[PDB]
């Protein structure tokens, strides 16, 4: 608990609607101001996903080019971490097109998994051409685990070359329903297997919803990092809907204050990450 | 190690070739001789796949008949437990059909996950309108889990009453391409999950290929069932082909014999998975 | 994590200087203060050893009764458990006498462990006459376990009806030189342990020197009660001393507050811990 | 698991009574008749303690080289590896004289436990300086670790010099009343326990009684060695005596055997344990 905390703030999301969470941001205008609050409050990266001004989630790159320009002129240090996960069920098409924007990273699913009621697909030979193109475009992957098989489907497509990134960093996504939930027993076990499969990855956690504080508090401890954000859970606490996104990134930039873990600057999110 | 041991022989599966496994019983009256050689070898359960005589695999009810009635007539106290999952990409409408033959216990498949280079589909609807058919029909279903998440979907399906089977019996599928592995870990963190989310369930391991050895020796001493057999593993040792699914569970009848384990018999087989 | 966090303050310790800590208390009007102001920033329990004038660890039942009394008349609210561990290499009937002063609570050390340069001896023989000892004087032990062993120890008691509290609450006590790290895979592993092995017992971790943080954050998310103060812990950080053992308590205060754990008031700490 | 498999055979003990086990070898020839039995059954080190021949335990430097000797000249290949644990309330000084024989290895008691009805001491300045004797008579070291904590007590004395030998051989001796248990959980907890503190160690494990089923299979299958005999367990199955240590022996090398795990030769026994 005394290396540095790497905080993401996923602002945005597919699914959060404007009547559930009145904070939510959907222009880039608003994404911009919401990255700058969170920065302020510790953040280090943004996980972006887009929305047109209806509130419907987008794939378009001028859209997406919008976001990214819009952010960095308020936060140039910021990570902006663009999504290829999008909304369940979009083309894997729209999915890979913004990787050509050359972003600093982007998210990389590693799996299909039953995702509330519908199937979040990710189908083996659409990973790969995902892979295939985080090379082409010089984007550094955080790849996205929601099962214990995702890693060692993982550690096979680097056994075959077709991730080389090395560090890799792995996001832990607890808490969907359909995949692994964030119970401290699975943290544990997720951390730890990553290391024996993994040994030289780095990890995040997302807690989705409840799940968000007993997430945070073990990797807190362990040594991993977090994201947080309306994406994810639009609760400050049980029942009482926060107030923005910073206010999340703030809590935790506190706990970690009062246990002495200091936050990454963005030197060194870039040198954790292996973004320079 | 002191309570009763049920073995499970998985004797033909949907992938399996009768060029990789000369001794792959195809036919009715192929799967009969394997099955009798088994029961004698000590399993109490026949986990069956049919395949038409041309080797490819079949969902057709009479071919099902077909089956059923010559395993039967050889060893009438075996359990058929018949397969809901076939080969994958198959319909699921056809996967669900056979439950109108009203088998003991049939499989019950928790979850989508890849599975090779393809993706083995269960939509959340699907399960839910298998799980109401297995109801309907008097059916005892075998729930399969891949991965931990699905254990928690299983709960949640219990919780709103739509699994009402108590004691719920539950397989580790262990050491598919895209599903959780079969180390040692992994099977000690899916029997303490499954032990912290359905306390009551009963579970069996069945550990595809290199994990054969490994799951079935943590089961011993665990009090969980095994499976083995040709649908997860033609081989007996690293690059020695098996003789018969017989061969098989006979190696696991002579260790339970070994540590004092007793094998179930019959009666004790259809206590414990609730099939009186 | 909604149920009620009961804190304990262990203020003053056998073998904790004020050479070290210069706001060590030692005298029972000291302890007093202490006490009030640990009170006052949320601890419920008192975790209670007594000192001579000159700092010298004491068994001494008047000056046991001298501080009990101190604290009585300034927190009457606060529990006032004492310790039967005392200094190591004390005499067993020196660290048993106390109980006949009818504290609420008692620890009950579970084992024998090498402990820094010594051995903290707890004699199979002696174990039992101090559980007898608490039957005799209808006090409720806190027993402290610094091993896995120690867990199978104390069951083995139960089921020969030697201990029959119940609920049992059992500390933790991780990080000594000898026992148990305050790793979290080492609290995980024990809370998940005491629930196979003893399945009503409560729990509180104590987790010496550096092992404060990382054995306070997981017990604020699984449930567990945790323990602090000077005679664990004389830094707030790593080479920052602490103020007080009030300023220890507040901020777990603090993060009990950020995440939304409620402090169990005195009365829920007398029910969870069966002290009425 | 094609790794090699060292089994031990722990042939006599301190405490095991004839009265018990009639079959127990006592003198010299009696240990050298059994010394052979077990090897050709597959054990390559037998653990000695030493007799009288009235069966009372012994630390007489002449009777360990008769001992010795005895072995020696019916099995030269097998390594002799000395017991200074002894019996239970021996005098410190009697448990390390006989490292000045020279054998090729010896235990290392890693801490003190409570162990049945007494206490097995241990201090910390004795374990020193036994490790010092180590160095002085060229003797490798078989550290004895009953629970988790002697495994950072063993860190920590490796990080200060205390103890070089690398790699470092680690038993894990798990069953013993006031010792960490034999079941599944544990073993592999402390595996991956020593994995995380001591990365390079190899080990085996000690299962007590009921517990040398569960901890033998576990071993088999995650590359651990395994330890047997009449000083852990005196029967072959629940209420069913042994015959003989080497009947013990050929069931673990029949259980190799069936899973296709080669046993270590004694050269291969001397490589793995740095004999050479
Ligand atoms: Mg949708
Ligand atoms: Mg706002
Ligand atoms: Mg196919
Ligand atoms: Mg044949
Ligand atoms: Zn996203
Ligand atoms: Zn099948
Ligand atoms: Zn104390
Ligand atoms: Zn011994």
């Amino acid at each position: 608990h005394h290396e540095p905390l790497i905080l993401t703030a996923a602002i945005t999301g597919a699914e959060t609607t404007r009547a559930d969470q009145p904070n939510l941001p959907i222009t880039p205008e608003e994404q911009a101001k919401e990255a700058k609050a969170c920065f302020e409050a510790g953040a280090r990266v943004i996980h972006l996903h887009i929305r047109e001004d209806d509130g419907r989630p987008s794939q378009r790159l001028d859209r997406f080019q919008e976001a990214i320009s819009a952010i960095r002129e308020v936060v140039p240090e910021i990570i902006i971490q663009i999504s290829t996960g999008g909304a369940v069920g979009e083309s894997f098409d729209k999915r890979l097109a913004p990787l050509a924007l050359k972003p600093e990273m982007a998210t990389l699913n590693a799996g299909t998994l039953n995702f509330g009621d519908d199937i979040f697909i990710n189908h083996p030979a659409d990973i790969i051409r995902l892979a295939e193109a985080f090379k082409q475009y010089n984007v550094v992957p955080e790849v996205e685990v929601y099962e214990s098989g995702m890693v060692d489907a993982v550690a096979r497509l680097i056994k075959k070359g077709i991730i080389t990134q090395n560090p890799l960093h792995i996001q832990f996504v607890l808490g969907v329903p359909g995949g692994m939930s964030g119970k401290p027993k699975n943290l544990m076990y997720m951390m730890e297997h990553l290391k024996e499969e993994i040994p030289t990855a780095t990890w995040a956690v997302a807690g989705i919803g409840r799940w968000h504080i007993p997430t945070s508090l073990i990797a807190m401890v362990t040594g991993g990092h977090i994201r947080c954000g309306f994406e994810d859970n639009i609760f400050y606490h049980k029942g009482v809907i926060a107030e923005s996104n910073a206010q999340l990134v703030a809590r935790l930039a506190r706990i970690a204050k009062e246990i002495g873990r200091p936050l990454a600057t963005p030197e060194q999110a870039r040198e954790i990450l292996a973004l320079n």
